[PDB]
């Protein structure tokens, strides 16, 4: 390749206080780059980026372990493409060198020979040995942060030309694997802070039968996919990314899940009963604003008659403090007005006489349902407020796992309780929330697997915008067990196909 | 590297002499101009450096012609802006790594200047100094593009006379593998600059498509947004709509407009006469909308009229005399064609149209600009242009090759319809951004197809492929029966100068 | 010895290396073509302007060094990803015998705090002073001082800045300056890249074009000081690297429109009311956040006639476009809510069209009472909206887009005339395209194709609006065949000349 030698420690040392040698059985071993993995399939039109991987130590698991108790890095790293194709095939890659400081996306074919770059046949027996060279404009590289270090792009040049069974299409895939040159160091040895250098997202190891549902106060009961189901719903609870951003109106405890917190002023009407308007406050004791969510944390995003239970306090003699049950219609279109957008909601309950209930803080807790809808509530009189997006997109073949329980119904003549569902349970909301990791592709690869038994039971995908999908093209209800553990594997780009279940 | 059952190498014994480069043009170039070394060593493809060689190929097809000059580089070509001059050798490799089950030969020329130009035939081929290679061979196979020229250099924006490398099938491609389809050769084209390529001197300095959505965008056959991407097979192949046809480098075809709200309406001069029995008639004397007036020339209608046909109804601007309203908005009826009895004929510059009215309206006569309501009996045929007589029209949207369709861009229109409920889709080729964006730029054209592909930028999903020819029209491969959709949230992006013989891969 | 009271102005330097740093981790270094070493070539920001109405202080023009001051740097750099070293600007200065000025040109280094710049301080870094009445150009180093080994082109982060401000004030007319500038001997680019854009323009005349705010050809080009000169228009506005701000579509067909549900019910004394709940017109659906509407909402007042496709059950009529009457602003009755998704329209009716609620997509009719100002949003509450257009230059009127609105009116014939900033072609141009903005005006000449009447020159501002120097007070009305094309990029203390 066209392409001068790159110094690496040695335009380092002098402004750096150490430079700090690593194993040298690490420069001994290849090892695979977390996502630089693909598979040519005869349908790629040529243009597709295969893979585009910065250097960086988060190539090598070793060097991303290793960074975390330094302050710097430097150095030039050796790759190797390595391509599952036979003879009887003909195609091409070309994999580039993109320096800093480029453009991301949409690189077209021609581009794509204007660096330096090999191309090679999917023929090929060895590996394709690269050069990744540090082109940087600094001393050294901070590693705990990323900056603008060359990229390694493979896209598809010439397309693929085989046979291709009938039973299976035949694909070429590739791996990539890395090791650091002789030059490459690290600088200053810093106490190791565990906490976010490139550490691998973890799960709480907890059955989700031992989990609390995160969009109704309640045990997780079922973990099922339905394809009848609607699957993409408008959530607002139970929202959270991989990352650690809450969505919507999702909150971090799980006793905050659908109830509210509220000053009530009671009020009689007659043939009505005695009506409570709530002002709406956050449940930590702090006020609620109008503002970029559609409602106060934890307040439920579903339609019907909730009962609710507040802590009433009377004026009346021979009671002082008592649960009193009212009834509040949410939605999705209501003549009480109810408006928890702008934190004024109202409730009522049907009393022959004044209950003489003093003004105050209260925070209702929801007792039961009645007429129960899986949809978004009325949160500004009719009037559309910023909500969450619905969960997806998907790709075909790809449905939306739901964790299931039960809720207590209003009913006078079916039994059948109401099966509310969320996309995660609480622990995994408020897992996300506090560790705050960093996130390095558009899909976390999961395993669900029973504990005792070791019986992988599938393989699953967590996207960052917090929804998990299962490969599954059946169209009825299928339940699974929920005594197994979560676990990742690795980051995996969003168009990973799984493999299907069922 | 896994096969040794293909050729890997070739001869490069051409039988012709080594060309000076730029070392005859320094003595009158008055400059020192230098292109970078880097440049020099890099084999990088210009976009006109796809070809595909498919069985349905016949020999004697040029697969390729590059004639020498900066433009086969894309270095070079970015650098030719900067320059008046240049001269030099190209060298250039031919990457055709074909299939081991396949077989055929090529046959690589070195066409000299001033030769005609169209058509080399394959007794004709061999008698330059050429090179015979499979299409089966491994390495690549590096050319000389010497530049034979009786000047001291070439100027660089004159298409002057220079060596043509000559590429046609020699011996057709054939495939025995056992059954399935046939395999289809992708080869490439690179090149650098010889050790002697060199630009003359320094002077004051590409296509593209614009970054919108398909969904962004404004239909050119109707005022609408664009709300579908689909093929169409129960839809005729060839038709000859007027509106949205422009060509790459911007040449309007028929009555193509520019602006967007031009589209389905006309400006004219109304004379309003009521007539008993029939209601307010308003005759239109056709004028241009922009305020000059009408000329009949190379276009059958002012710019912006329909290219269709059916009973449209139009908003006018009527000024009225009676008493309690001045100005108002008039829905006119107008059948359109293509046989009528109202005397349609938007070619000399006067059309004819009516409303239902119990009593004289008492219109104004003068200038007004009908813009469209509805449809009454939609037809997606030409109207009456000339009182039923012949025009001077565009061609019909073609010709394709066999498995080739025309992608249509789908809007709704606003329907009056007294039993059915559907609208009316009405498609175009090109939707009005493009059109402004081709009569804005003015491309310039190396070969008759755009090798184009549609990204969803945000997923990374590439759908297809799609030729761009340059009379301004996008093909794909198609096979199927039913009409397959595609979503409108898409980018294109220009890919390659490819000739009429590219093979795309077929979807659907 | 003998001191001489008269040295040249020479700039002391002390040589910077630019490769030599550089190389070792620049992947590769790259030569320039050796002649772009010999001549000044004008900065495509190179163009200021001295007047008697500038203090003493004002910065005239304030350059950065690095690849887009020369356009042959400028047009190599779209093939690389990085350059590094040093240049050289001349100043051209244009008066004549009867002005006194000095200016002064300052070497003002990176991370400087680029906040003030007195008098006193801008010779406290290495200059030269200029007289405005010299015959002869004045040439400067432009030295890379730097932290880095090179420099990002994609990323203009902080190089050496060539600061020029008024010292001594110009007495007694309009002093042209030009800035000119080639690479010095120490230059090269890093890195070789494929090329993926200096600012040029969409060649149609302002007769061809689409107004950006009424969905009708632009007929009029003019400008008109008795109209309020800074309006808060949320359609047509669009940045100059490609912002939208407001309501701006992009879509030409999108102007004056809306997409939504329309439910149909009928009423008593006032006819068939439908509820429109609106959404985004390329099919999805509209959600409220930082902007007022959705894209293509009239932002005009008054009484839209709108047309909506509709559905009856009816017998001898399936389906028709019915004419509904809808008032937009100032102050409405009818409950007008494009900011959250909800609005209202009417038509008299003696009975009930029983008409099926659907997807709707309303264009505009004619207007009654045309007002220009801004409709009801949030049923009068305040709404995330378009900054005024502003500020102007004392002497400098907006320039205004003309068209003719249909109309419904009872007593007067004159049709209404909309202005705009900008049309939408230069809208779909600008938001497509996508350019890096290099300064804070572009100088445009309206000149005529054919013939080459060049009738005035105007500042592009970046805010997506026009400005011409205008001394008078009344309308003029300007021929619409003309092509803008760019000069250069300007100063925004830049002085025009005066039209009218």
């Amino acid at each position: 390749v066209p392409i001068q030698p790159v110094a690496g420690a040695a335009l380092a040392a002098p402004a750096a206080g150490q430079i700090n040698q690593i194993d040298p059985w690490i420069f001994q071993n290849f090892v695979q780059c977390p996502l630089g993995e693909f598979s040519i399939s005869p349908r790629n039109t040529p243009g597709e980026i295969l893979f585009d991987l910065a250097l960086g130590p988060g190539l090598n698991p070793y060097l991303a372990h290793l960074s975390a108790m330094y302050t710097g890095w430097v150095g030039n790293m050796e790759v190797q493409l390595v391509l599952a194709g036979n003879a009887f095939t003909a195609g091409k890659v070309v994999v580039a060198l993109v320096p800093p400081y480029f453009p991301k996306g949409s690189l077209t074919t021609a581009q794509i020979t204007c660096f330096p770059h090999v191309m090679c046949d999917v023929r090929t027996l060895e590996p394709i040995q690269l050069p990744l060279l540090d082109v940087r404009r600094v001393l050294w590289h901070a590693t705990q942060d990323q900056e603008e270090s060359m990229r390694l792009v493979c896209m598809l040049y010439t397309p693929l030309r085989t046979n291709s069974p009938g039973d299976e299409s035949f694909v070429v895939s590739g791996r990539l694997l890395s090791k650091p040159a002789a030059d490459f160091n690290f600088v200053y040895l810093t106490p190791p802070i565990e906490r976010t250098i490139y550490r691998m997202v973890d799960l709480p190891v907890i059955q989700p039968r031992l989990c609390t549902h995160a969009r109704w106060p309640a045990p997780v009961y079922g973990l099922l996919v339905d394809p009848s189901l609607p699957s993409n719903p408008q959530w607002q609870n139970g929202r959270v990314h991989v990352d650690g951003t809450l969505l919507g109106t999702t909150p971090i405890s799980g006793s905050w899940v659908s109830c509210f917190a509220a000053e009530a002023a009671y009020e009689f009407q007659s043939g009505t009963g005695e009506v409570a308007t709530f002002t709406l406050i956050e449940q930590d004791g702090s006020a609620y604003v109008p503002g970029d969510r559609a409602a106060p944390l934890g307040y439920p995003d579903f339609s019907g008659q909730l009962e609710i239970e507040v802590q009433t306090e009377t004026t009346k003699t021979g009671d002082k403090l008592k649960v009193t049950t009212f009834e509040m219609i949410l939605g999705p279109t209501t003549n009480a007005d109810q408006a928890p957008y702008q934190g004024r909601v109202f409730a009522s309950v049907t009393a022959a006489a004044s209950l003489d209930l003093v003004d105050g803080r209260v925070r209702a807790v929801p007792r039961s349902i009645y007429g129960f809808q899986d949809t978004i509530p009325e949160y500004n009189d009719g009037l559309l407020v910023p909500l969450a997006p619905p969960i997806g997109p998907f790709l075909p073949g790809e449905v939306l796992l739901r964790f299931r329980t039960y809720m207590r119904q209003i009913d006078t003549a079916d039994a059948a309780a109401e099966a509310i569902d969320c996309a995660l349970p609480q622990e995994f909301v408020s897992w996300f929330a506090s560790n705050a990791f960093t996130v390095q592709s558009e899909a976390l690869l999961l395993r669900y697997r029973n504990t005792l038994t070791g019986q992988l039971l599938f393989e699953c995908k967590l996207y960052n915008e917090g929804y998990i999908a299962l490969s599954y093209s059946g169209s009825g209800p299928l339940t699974f067990p929920t005594d197994g553990i979560f676990e990742v594997v690795s980051w995996v780009p969003r168009l990973y196909q799984l493999a299907s279940v069922g």
